[PDB]
């Protein structure tokens, strides 16, 4: 009878993200409705244009009681408006709620306080990978979809919405929320920071130096590529993410400075052993 | 005449760098005799064997008197040891000695330390792009050849090596040692660095969290390549450019400071401008 089930999805911003999310829901769920909040008329247009939802709303409270699934695909910071807003909402007996953060355990912490008393069912989520329309059914595919326990999160909770999302060919993950936010820090948010610094450092030598635009080759060019990331997201996983991706930066200095002793010490064992060791464990990680 | 010409040109070290260019100079000069040295009997063969060199040696000082032009491609402590071996050789009136080094400022004072009394004539080179079995004559194709002058370089010692590696298909640049060494600091050597300590880090982090070797992405895995470098080399750079390295990692330690005050501060303004004027500043660099 997978035939005859009926849902409906309410996604809660349609840029990239939640947009790929609703094709991936259509694609292994032809008959859920979809339904769509968009704050920006341009993204809302597309996506009602290309049969991506079904209706669509610049009011998030219109579509919220009749959901059975929300999906709160909004930056970090709206994220927590909403869930603020749903909060005072009469929804549907069970609604499962999720997000779609970068960060995991500030969103699950606001979730846990605002939404304790309500009869619903809420779990972190974080898609591991623009606007509606860079908007790609494929966007997921074979990425990790991470879900992230709440004290609202029921036994069946992850269960269903890991049928709800098959369609996006993801790897499932579930992981502690803090430590989501430990790892991705040491993985991608502290790596931002440092793309994002040695760019500006050699763009303020580049001034003063002319050659340096010119010899700059695929190894800066690899290591300055994110820097290239929009501000307003990266801002919010800092914000976000705070302890983890400080400590990344207090233990990055401590191992400069290791570097730095080496080389006035001309130690040349050591910064041999410190090369080699390195892309040891470069060749090791995979 | 350009048909009658003759040379002997005399390469030091058969690896990646001396072969290649060998394999270089007998693209636009083809009569002109290569004779080659190498340590290890295994590049030496492979030189003779694929006609890079048309004689080869273990023995330094064998070719030393012949040569016209003295291209040394060993490592960077191994070029000045061969550079005070030739300053007490009787070598051919006016040869031009030349080195490849990845660092100009300390082989230039090396030579004109103990070449000054000699009538030879010497300048700098850093060909920027493993063995003579990865010997390639379109390595340099395209790439920056740089001339770092001495007191010793005379009005036509570039002018005959910019004749001479023509086949190298390379773009020539003359730049000052000192300032050479302060660039390549900034946009390869440090670069190297951080590479290294970022994939220590996560190496390190990885035995306590186990989800850091999967979530690791293409931001981290491009930032680490590098990484994955040969040890001496890198050494001999980080020894041989030791002030230049140095004050980037100072600076670089003061730009993190700055960063972990923001995020301390929450100063969602400040972070976001960081972020926002690196994009700029990448984009703006090409
Ligand atoms: N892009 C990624 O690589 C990625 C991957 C995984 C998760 N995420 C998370 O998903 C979020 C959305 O990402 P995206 O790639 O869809 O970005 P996007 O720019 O394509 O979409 C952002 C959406 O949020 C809405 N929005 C922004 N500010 C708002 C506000 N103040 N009030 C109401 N609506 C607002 C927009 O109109 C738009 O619908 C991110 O901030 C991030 O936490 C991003
Ligand atoms: N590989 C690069 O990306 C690159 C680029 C530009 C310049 N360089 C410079 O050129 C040098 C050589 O580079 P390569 O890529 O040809 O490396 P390689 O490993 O392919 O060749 C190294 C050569 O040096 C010889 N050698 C090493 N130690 C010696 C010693 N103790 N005594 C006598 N001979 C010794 C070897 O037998 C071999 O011929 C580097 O150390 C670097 O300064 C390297």
């Amino acid at each position: 009878a997978a035939a005859m089930e009926e849902k409906t999805i309410y996604i809660a911003g349609l840029g990239l993200i939640g947009a790929s999310l609703a094709l991936g829901i259509k694609r292994d769920h032809p008959h859920y409705k979809i339904v769509g909040y968009n704050r920006s008329d341009r993204s809302r247009d597309i996506a009602l244009e290309r049969g991506i939802v079904d209706e669509a709303t610049a009011d998030f409270k219109v579509f919220a009681a009749l959901a059975d699934v929300i999906i709160l695909a909004v930056p970090i910071k709206k994220t927590i408006d909403f869930i603020k807003i749903l909060a005072d909402l009469d929804l549907k007996e069970d609604v499962i709620i999720t997000d779609a953060g970068s960060t995991k355990y500030e969103i699950v912490r606001a979730a846990e306080y605002y939404l304790k008393d309500k009869p619903v069912q809420f779990v972190g989520s974080h898609p591991m990978a623009s606007g509606a329309v860079a908007a790609n059914v494929n966007l997921f595919e074979n990425a990790y979809y991470i879900f992230s326990p709440s004290c609202l999160t029921k036994p069946n909770t992850i269960p269903a919405l890991q049928d709800l999302l098959s369609g996006l060919h993801a790897r499932y993950v579930e992981i502690d929320a803090a430590e989501h936010d430990c790892v991705t820090s040491q993985i991608s948010h502290f790596p931002h920071i440092i793309a994002s610094s040695l760019m500006k450092q050699a763009g303020d030598f580049s001034e003063s130096h002319e050659m340096t635009k010119h010899f700059a080759a695929g190894g800066f060019r690899d290591m300055t590529r994110i820097a290239e990331s929009e501000p307003g997201m990266w801002t919010s996983i800092l914000l976000t993410n705070q302890e983890a991706v400080l400590d990344r930066i207090e233990n990055f200095k401590q191992r400069l400075d290791e570097v730095s002793n080496l080389i006035k010490a001309r130690d040349e064992n050591a910064i041999w052993a410190f090369f080699n060791q390195s892309r040891q464990i470069r060749k090791n990680m995979e």
